[PDB]
């Protein structure tokens, strides 16, 4: 049996895209700026994670406004946004992921977050989802800045793994996104894949599984080989 599950974020323990895209474009209305990003558009800048380096790149060639305010306060006012939204309660749990973490529990397996997302997020999350702060459902929190390079880089799942102190052939990895299942792969991980909304066009070679539901994975048993 594994030692240690290292779960990411968005559009893994939740479907929380649309929520983003929806964060951003308010706060763009907000901001007075022309931006929207439709889903065509953000299904493209989804391939670059973190808001911050989202934003830049969006910014690097677009043809409307000008930024009026610095990246990171323009990425400071979404994160409220999401995080306000969130705390709403409509977004739920994806199937099979209360199930497996509890089984977690019961077993002793320790548990860590490594995602590109913003800290602040994963607790509107934990909070909505489990009712209770991130600290208390996850052993190791790995989130946003807390490496200079985002997935694909592997460098959260190595941070997650030192603060775990397991070595990855005794841990696994869930993911939803390419970027996601290489950063996972080149931390030594096996990874899970159950894509979603934005992802499910990708190819996800190297995956140890891809599901269609984390409910397939049959308990902790599944995450074995
Ligand atoms: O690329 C990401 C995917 O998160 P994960 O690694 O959990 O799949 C994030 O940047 C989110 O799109 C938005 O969140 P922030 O705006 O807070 O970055
Ligand atoms: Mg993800």
């Amino acid at each position: 049996m594994i030692e240690a599950i290292l779960f990411d974020v968005n559009g893994t323990l939740a479907e929380t895209e649309e929520l983003h895209r929806r964060a951003f474009n308010e706060t763009f209305a907000a901001l007075g700026v022309d931006w929207f990003w439709d889903r065509e558009e953000y299904r493209e800048l989804l391939t670059t994670t973190g808001g911050k380096e989202r934003i830049a790149r969006f910014l690097r060639h677009q043809k409307g406004d000008p930024a009026p305010l610095p990246i990171a306060d323009i990425h400071r006012a979404k994160t409220e946004r999401f995080v306000a939204l969130m705390a709403e309660g409509e977004i739920a749990l994806r199937p099979g992921i209360a199930d497996l973490i509890a089984e977690a529990k019961r077993a002793g397996i320790r548990l860590a977050v490594a995602t590109t997302t913003s800290l602040p997020n994963v607790e509107a999350l934990c909070r909505a989802c489990f009712g209770h702060p991130a600290r208390e459902i996850f052993d190791v929190i790995a989130a946003g800045d807390m490496v200079a390079e985002k997935k694909p880089s592997p460098d959260i799942y190595r941070l997650a793994l030192r603060e775990l102190d397991v070595p990855p052939e005794r841990a696994v990895a869930l993911e939803d996104s390419l970027n996601g299942l290489r950063a996972a792969k080149g931390a030594g991980l096996r990874c899970i894949v159950s894509p979603g909304f934005y992802t499910r066009h990708e190819e996800f070679a190297g995956a140890d599984r891809l599901l269609d539901s984390f409910a397939e994975l049959g308990g902790l048993a599944g995450l074995d080989l």
